[PDB]
C-alpha cells in the first residue's frame, strides 16, 4: 500500500517485473 513509491518503483523496475 504505497504511493508514488510504487511509482518510483515503477521507475525502478517498471513494476513491470
Amino acid at each position: 500500500e504505497m504511493r508514488i513509491s510504487r511509482i518510483i518503483l515503477d521507475f525502478l523496475f517498471x513494476r513491470k517485473k
